[PDB]
């Protein structure tokens, strides 16, 4: 953090620079954790404290509803873990405050218990964050006034409240900076508040990666970095075309980019690639499949939350086929809908049907992402493992070193991941 600085970024409001040059594979900083959640579908199998994944974790009491590494891990979380273990006794299966707003629970804890400036917030506060309230529609506001209701609900027993405009402010900063923690292979395992990584400006053509380390952040350069430049994340999945990431920019983060990507569209037309027939289809008939394609996106988001597996994949087949009069196989819808019957077939442990998907969709992926990116890693990282299942050594082996060698760039070469992965070949 010595080697940069905030500033204010025109704009951008304010952001992060750096007064040394960064490589590619350099650490800029790491930030701690203001305040955390494991996910509710890990329960049981990463420890509440520290993430780290167990066969064997110690439960609470009392809740029995929470695990750690040992008896430290469980002291060590126990002010925050509090604020639930016995309000869950209590709700027992009634129990289901959203992630949001565990999180936030815990953010009002940290600011009782620790009102001062934290070590995660050098830069940053937590106070200063920005909420763009005046921004927000009375959609926006509803949401956030359920939440609001919920916690009130779920977490009185030991939290007291501010006000409700205070509260209004705290729900907005928390989706403006909020993190979501995700595994090496990109499964989500919780939320997170990074105040000092928060710092950072997005860009569809980021020049550092975040990752992290149990509940530590860690920042490094994917492009070298000169002196007077602007420190850019990612805050998306930079697979898709520039309209589709700044509709989400817009509506989660209440600006628009301009990045050079964000700019030329360079992109655009391979991740939009069409198929040679002979007999083209019109523009509108291709509307009729991205409108289709975008609109069988958000429908899928849904069917999620109660569908059977068998009943998941039969969906993104369908969708596949219909798609596939008009788009590529390396296009990015079909790409889209590839990935999420992929998850299914993780999910369902169909591996040799969930190895077909992954084939078909890590070249294109090698394409559309930029050079270093988690996306890439993680899919030629559940290939590699995928391979290894079925003792294609050699193919495991090879997709395995494909993952290993963007991780130590994004993750770091000694990261415990890349320890783990290198054990597997
Ligand atoms: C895909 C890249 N991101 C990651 O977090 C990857 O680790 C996005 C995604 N993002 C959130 N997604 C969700 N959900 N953050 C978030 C938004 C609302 C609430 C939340 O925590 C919840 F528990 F409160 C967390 N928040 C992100 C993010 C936020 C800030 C920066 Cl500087 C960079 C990225
Ligand atoms: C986590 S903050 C980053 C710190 C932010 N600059 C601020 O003012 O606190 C997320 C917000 O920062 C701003 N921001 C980040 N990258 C940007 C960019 N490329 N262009 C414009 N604004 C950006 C937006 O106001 C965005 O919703
Ligand atoms: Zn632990
Ligand atoms: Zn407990
Ligand atoms: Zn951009």
């Amino acid at each position: 953090l010595g080697g940069l600085e905030r500033f204010c970024s025109p704009g951008k409001g304010r952001g992060l620079r750096a007064l040394q040059p960064f490589q590619v594979g350099d650490l800029l900083f790491s930030c701690p954790a203001y305040a955390y959640v494991l996910t509710v579908n890990e329960r049981g199998n990463h420890c509440e404290y520290c993430f780290t994944r167990k066969e064997g974790l110690s439960k609470c009491g009392r809740c029995k509803q929470a695990f750690y590494c040992n008896v430290e891990c469980q002291k060590e979380d126990w002010p925050m873990h509090k604020l639930e273990c016995s309000p869950m006794v209590v709700f027992g299966e009634n129990w289901n405050p959203s992630e949001t707003v565990r999180l936030t629970a815990r953010i009002l804890a940290k600011q009782k218990i620790h009102p001062e400036r934290t070590p995660s917030e050098k830069l940053l506060a937590v106070k200063e964050f920005e909420s763009h309230l005046d921004k927000l529609d009375n959609e926006k506001k509803d949401l956030i006034q359920s939440d609001i209701a919920a916690l009130h609900h779920f977490y009185s027993k030991h939290l007291g409240f501010p006000d409700n405009d205070s509260l209004v402010v705290l729900f907005a900063q928390v989706n403006c900076n909020g993190f979501t923690i995700e595994d090496e292979e990109l499964s989500h395992l919780g939320s997170a508040i990074f105040p000092d990584v928060a710092l950072m400006n997005h860009s569809c053509c980021p020049n550092v990666i975040v990752t992290y380390k149990g509940t530590l952040a860690e920042v490094r350069a994917v492009q070298e970095i000169k002196p007077g430049e602007e420190v850019f994340t990612s805050y998306i999945d930079l697979l898709y075309p520039t309209e589709d990431r700044n509709d989400r920019l817009r509506d989660s983060y209440f600006f628009t980019c301009e990045c050079q990507e964000c700019t030329t569209k360079d992109k655009d037309k391979a991740k939009v690639e069409i198929r040679k027939l002979s007999d083209p289809p019109k523009a509108e008939a291709i509307r009729d499949m991205v409108r289709y394609a975008r609109n069988v996106i958000e429908e899928f988001r849904r069917a999620k939350h109660y569908k059977s597996p068998s009943e998941l994949l039969e969906i993104c087949e369908l969708s596949q086929e219909k798609m596939s009069s008009v788009f590529e196989d390396s296009n990015v819808y079909m790409l889209h809908m590839m990935y999420q019957a992929m998850g299914v077939c993780l999910y369902m442990q169909d591996w040799e049907g969930a190895l077909q998907y992954g084939q078909k969709i890590i070249k294109p992926y090698s394409k559309h992402y930029p050079l270093y990116s988690l996306n890439v890693a993680s899919m030629w990282l559940k290939l590699g493992r995928l391979y290894m299942g079925l003792e294609h050594k050699a193919a495991g082996e090879k997709a395995l070193k494909k993952a290993i060698a963007i991780m130590e760039v994004a993750h770091g070469k000694d990261h415990p991941y890349i320890s783990e992965i290198k054990q597997e070949i």
